[PDB]
């Protein structure tokens, strides 16, 4: 459902295995993405 958890939940690299958003990303800036830790 979701890919962060409010506040911006963490802030990832680009190659990782992890969730990825294009709305929230911003919130990391320019080189990075939200990413989540349930399965």
């Amino acid at each position: 459902l979701t890919g962060c958890k409010g506040k911006g939940g963490e802030c990832n690299p680009l190659d990782r295995q992890c969730k990825e958003l294009q709305a929230e990303s911003a919130s990391c800036g320019k080189g990075q993405k939200c990413c989540v830790w349930l399965h």
